[PDB]
Order: structure tokens, then C-alpha cells, then sequence
């Protein structure tokens, strides 16, 4: 059902922003880590704000809609000998059916998301994926734990990752440590 999401003051979501993901149930914010040349994952991770994520719709409105497709990149990235790109895209995986990694230095546009209500009353969302003709086989975006430790963003039919979106607080952000790479 076609609505438009919320961020987390109540304000429409606006296409193009740059939010802060924000997972009521806690676990830490999300950002990245080298997985080994070398490619970035996205992660979730305890003591980390993490990092602020650009949010596009492939048609031009002021606001987004559940119903439409997006392109999700993060907003800032450190430097880094992995990838140029800071675009999510999906991947396949021994462990997992997929799970979320940045573009490499030849694949600057990311996977197709879909911001979907996940508790209409708190204004809580998920993420999800779908294939074939843009909304078949859809899969959740959860969190799930590879062997190195990390907690990885993969592509799943169990639970979702919840999250709100905040705008971004400058603050937070900015702090030297949050924005290093995970190692």
C-alpha cells in the first residue's frame, strides 16, 4: 500500500535527503567494513553512530512513497584502497542468499531497495529487495552474523532490520572515531 514514509520527527521523507539510519531495537548504527583485492559490506555495529545514507527515487517527487524503487549510497565513506563508490548493492554469498555491499570502482549505481512500513503506529520501516519485474520474490533486509564477526546486512525471509530515519545530526556524525573504517 502506497504511503509516504516518515522520518523521525514526523516529516515526510524527502527524496534525494541524506538520513541517519536509526534502529529502534537497538544493536549500533550502520557503516562498513573491508572484506578482503578488497570490497566494502555494510554492517551494523555496537558504539557506532555510523554513517548517513542517501536516499533516490527513480522518478522526481518531493517525497517518497513505499511504493517506489530506490538508490541507497552512503553519504560519506572513508578513504580506503577497496572502492571509490559508496552505492549498496547486493551480492551473492556461501553464507547467505545476499548480502549488502558497496559498488566496486566499476559499479557506481546499486541495487533497486524498497522502503516498506514495518510498524504503521511508530512509524517503523524495513528495508527490502525484490527481483524479476521490480516487486517479485521480495527478500528483507536483516542482520546476520558472517564468521569474521561482523554483523552483516543480508538479504533474508527472517526478520528485518528495523529502523527509523533521523535526520542528520551534525554532531554525532562528525565525531573523529565514527568515522573510521570498522576494522
Amino acid at each position: 500500500g502506497s504511503m509516504i514514509v516518515f522520518d523521525s520527527d514526523g516529516d515526510f521523507l524527502r527524496n534525494g535527503g541524506t538520513y541517519m539510519l536509526s534502529p529502534p531495537n537497538g544493536g549500533g548504527g550502520i557503516l562498513a567494513a573491508a572484506i578482503k583485492d578488497c570490497s566494502l559490506g555494510v554492517i551494523q555495529h555496537e558504539s557506532y553512530t555510523g554513517w548517513p545514507v542517501t536516499i533516490s527515487a527513480l522518478v522526481r517527487p518531493t517525497f517518497i512513497s513505499t511504493s517506489f524503487q530506490l538508490l541507497l549510497s552512503f553519504a560519506y565513506i572513508p578513504p580506503n584502497v577497496c572502492t571509490k563508490n559508496s552505492d549498496w548493492i547486493i551480492k551473492s554469498s556461501n553464507d547467505f542468499e545476499g548480502t549488502v555491499m558497496l559498488g566496486d570502482d566499476k559499479n557506481p549505481v546499486g541495487s533497486l531497495f524498497f522502503i516498506k512500513s514495518y510498524d504503521s503506529s511508530k512509524n517503523y520501516y524495513k528495508l527490502v529487495v525484490c527481483g524479476g519485474r521490480g516487486d517479485e520474490h521480495c527478500r528483507n533486509i536483516g542482520v546476520d552474523k558472517d564468521e569474521n564477526g561482523y554483523k552483516r546486512l543480508v538479504v533474508t525471509e527472517g526478520e528485518p532490520l528495523v529502523l527509523q530515519f533521523d535526520k542528520v545530526n551534525k554532531g554525532n556524525f562528525a565525531f573523529e572515531s565514527n568515522l573510521s573504517m570498522v576494522v
